[PDB]
């Protein structure tokens, strides 16, 4: 197919941040019984199913 901007994504001019350990919860199903208090992060990235 087509393709042509390479993506605008930030420089390697630093490797952003990672999470110490994610939530089972709101990682895919995306609520959460312990809401912002939660001890686990709450990163909704998105993933596919198939
Ligand atoms: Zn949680």
């Amino acid at each position: 197919g087509s393709s042509g901007s390479s993506g605008c994504c930030l420089p390697p001019a630093t490797h952003r941040p990672h999470p110490t350990s994610i939530c089972d919860n709101f990682s895919a199903y995306g609520w959460c019984p312990l809401g912002p208090q939660c001890p686990q992060s709450h990163d909704i990235s998105g993933p596919s199913s198939g």
